[PDB]
């Protein structure tokens, strides 16, 4: 008839509560009456644990639910008061002469309601089928779905979430009052910065090319300041198709494109007399960046006046024995001819730079539209309002995801509201602007794949399995092994055969949902529409937790490292493409590249969204417990020490590097997408 119940308040701002709390227990043999907690003094308060005890008039038998409800105290004559929001982290309850029951919550009760938990015991709707259990998740999933609705943004996009301000968030989704704080002030002081130089307002050209260094008297990094000494040398162009912003495209050629008609006489030079062109492309050394999704693309106006983007395509070279990748020829636009000249190492000095910039600036383009925005922003909020929507707080699906979520959902609610709209950086600063961002997000969407997103199937698709200096694949394949472990450890945990995976409905609904809403029933992506097999769900999570912490961040660690110094990262050309070559200057070069206020807006706004702000959760750090069982928690830490030691290869790896790759280090990995 004795309960001890012990309660875990958050450590948030906020989190601790004025109002009056009371658990009702209910059972297999019946319910509770409400039972009060309030005991003495001001229990609730941030970071507080604190025991209560709780008589039960009637026995209850096996604990099925643990209702907690909320309400602000009541004053005679006066009614009860404005409620105080409450972040509780955690119940857990004593039976006389029994183990303890714990039920994770790890959510805000804001105002006056009832909130029922599931103990912390992980579990699949097959696994228990009481009733008093199946009608709880049911109801939950229900609410959820009210709460967390899809809204189609763009024709040919992904959908997203129903919501048109960060203001309009339930605090359960919204950044914390510090990571938000923290956040502002970095923006504002780096926007005070940048504005009080005048440079955000200068229209017009850099006067040269020294002038431009004046970013580093913003900020620093010796990554970008590496970028301003070796931005010229062809070894460092092609090093960063690799080991830099957007290393997701390099792939291997045996069959040159038609439209791109290079010649033996062209690679000659490179090549050396001993060999040929059809000779290398069957030796495998022969490497395609091949830019042609921006082709005859929208594009924007800067300052009133037009901007140009190219859709190049740039043959490498792999020399070989651990030498270098080199450039071999570019063409900057996808149908040949003789005004597209094929650019090469040996041409005049602004020629080649010229050509190479152009490659530079299609990167741009292409990273921030799809690589970051669609492939590691839109997807995983599709993911996370999935389960939001078909995976209840109880199954060990939800328990694994959701610390790969947070935030996610706000972040991209404030890119819809305030960077994406016409007036901000996107509009005002790059040469394709939105109308451009767009247009790339439809075409990718309908030749997008499976293959694309889980990472060994993407090295094996490209060709790229061998090739030396590759630090995105050496670190994310040891990544990828890690998280795939994991998951196929929790995955055999809870569904014991292929059919348990077909048994679960919840499971299924999440799949649909994202194949319909995230990938528009597109049966062309390649992208499962149901799961059959313990195997396919491995995989399938293992994507999903995947592009939401490494992906993510190997994609956006690099952003300032990269466009601090801008002729490494142009965010628009002011001049069409060069028509024949001998025309290339130094004037004529930075004539070409953007004006000094959209330059600006873009670092400014790169540096930004760089860097996590606030404070992180690491990939593989789970302080919200949501499992509390042995078997998963022994998982958890096998992931977390095989992260550690793929961290100590990674810095033993960087220490004989000029330049080290960090973007993938652990450490430095954040569990979801925040920013
Ligand atoms: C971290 C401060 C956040 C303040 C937000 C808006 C600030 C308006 O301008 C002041 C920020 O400018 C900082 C530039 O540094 C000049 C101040 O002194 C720097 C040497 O300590
Ligand atoms: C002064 C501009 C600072 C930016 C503040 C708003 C950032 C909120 O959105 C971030 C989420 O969006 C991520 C998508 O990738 C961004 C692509 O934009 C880069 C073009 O500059
Ligand atoms: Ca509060
Ligand atoms: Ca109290
Ligand atoms: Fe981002």
């Amino acid at each position: 008839a004795e309960f001890r119940v012990r309660v875990s308040t958050g450590e948030a701002f906020g989190a601790g509560t004025w109002d009056k709390v009371s658990v009702s227990i209910v059972g297999t043999r019946g319910e509770s009456p409400p039972l009060p907690l309030d005991n003495l003094g001001k229990e609730f308060t941030a970071g507080a644990e604190e025991d209560f005890q709780v008589t039960l008039p009637e026995d209850v038998g096996r604990v099925l639910l643990l209702r907690v409800h909320k309400a602000p105290p009541v004053l005679p004559l006066l009614g009860p008061l404005a409620p105080d929001a409450w972040f509780c982290r955690w119940f857990q309850l004593t039976p006389p002469r029994g183990g303890h029951l714990l039920f994770p919550c790890y959510q805000w009760l804001e105002g006056a309601g009832t909130l029922v938990l599931q103990e912390g015991t992980a579990k699949v709707s097959w696994a228990d089928h009481h009733p008093v259990l199946q009608q709880q998740r049911q109801e939950e999933l229900q609410a959820r779905q009210e709460m967390y609705q899809w809204k189609a943004y763009n024709p040919g996009w992904p959908h997203c979430l129903d919501e048109k301000t960060v203001e309009d968030l339930e605090l359960n989704i919204k950044y914390s009052t510090a990571k938000n704080a923290n956040f502002y002030l970095q923006a504002g002081s780096a926007f005070a910065e940048m504005k009080i130089k005048g440079l955000l307002d200068r229209k017009g050209l850099w006067r040269s090319l020294n002038e431009m260094k004046r970013i580093f008297n913003f900020r620093r990094t010796p990554a970008a300041e590496h970028a301003f000494e070796h931005w010229q040398e062809d070894a460092f162009f092609a090093s960063q198709f690799l080991n830099g912003l957007n290393p997701v495209l390099i792939r291997r050629c045996h069959y040159l494109p038609k439209n791109f008609p290079v010649t033996d006489a062209m690679v000659a030079s490179v090549l050396g007399p001993g060999t040929s062109l059809q000779a290398e492309l069957e030796k495998g050394s022969l490497f395609l960046v091949d830019h042609g999704i921006l082709s005859g693309i929208q594009t924007n106006v800067i300052n009133g006046k037009p901007q140009f983007s190219a859709a190049p395509m740039t043959l490498l070279y792999q020399s070989p024995g651990c030498g270098p990748l080199l450039p071999l020829a570019i063409q900057l636009s996808q149908t040949p001819g003789p005004n597209s000249p094929i650019f090469l190492p040996t041409d005049d000095k602004w020629d080649w730079l010229l050509a190479k910039t152009w490659v530079r600036n299609a990167e741009f383009s292409f990273h921030e539209a799809l690589t970051h925005l669609l492939h590691s922003h839109l997807l995983p909020e599709v993911f996370t309002l999935a389960t939001l929507r078909q995976l209840p707080h109880c199954h060990p699906l939800f328990k694994l995801l959701i610390p790969h979520t947070r935030y996610t959902l706000h972040i991209n609610t404030l890119a819809r509201e305030l960077l994406i709209v016409p007036g901000q950086v996107l509009d005002r600063s790059t040469g394709i602007g939105i109308e451009g961002f767009s247009e790339l997000i439809q075409r990718n969407m309908k030749q997008l794949n499976y293959s694309l997103l889980c990472l060994p199937e993407d090295i094996r698709t490209r060709g790229v399995e061998d090739i030396p200096g590759y630090y995105y694949r050496d670190d994310g394949m040891q990544i990828w092994g890690a998280v795939e472990r994991f998951v196929s450890e929790i995955i055999g945990i809870y569904y014991p055969s292929d059919e348990s995976v077909q048994d679960d409905r919840e499971l299924q609904a999440w799949v649909r949902e994202i194949f319909s809403k995230g990938f528009l029933n597109q049966e062309s992506s390649g992208i499962p529409s149901s799961l059959e097999t313990r195997e396919a769900l491995v995989q399938y999570v293992t994507m999903v937790i995947f592009t939401c912490s490494a992906k993510h961040a190997a994609v956006s660690a690099g952003q300032f490292d990269s466009c601090a110094w801008m002729p490494n990262l142009p965010p628009s050309m002011q001049l069409p493409p060069p028509t024949s070559k001998g025309l290339a200057t130094c004037e004529g070069f930075i004539a070409t590249l953007p004006p000094v206020n959209a330059t600006c807006d873009v670092i400014l706004a790169l540096w930004l969204l760089s860097k996590e702000p606030g404070d992180q959760r690491p990939l593989g750090t789970y302080p919200d417990e949501h499992f509390t069982e042995e078997a998963p928690r022994r998982s958890i830490a096998t992931f977390q020490s095989r992260l550690a030691q793929i961290s100590r290869g990674i810095q033993e790896r960087n220490q004989g590097l000029v330049l080290p790759y960090t973007y993938l280090d652990p450490p430095l990995i954040e569990n979801s997408v925040s920013i």
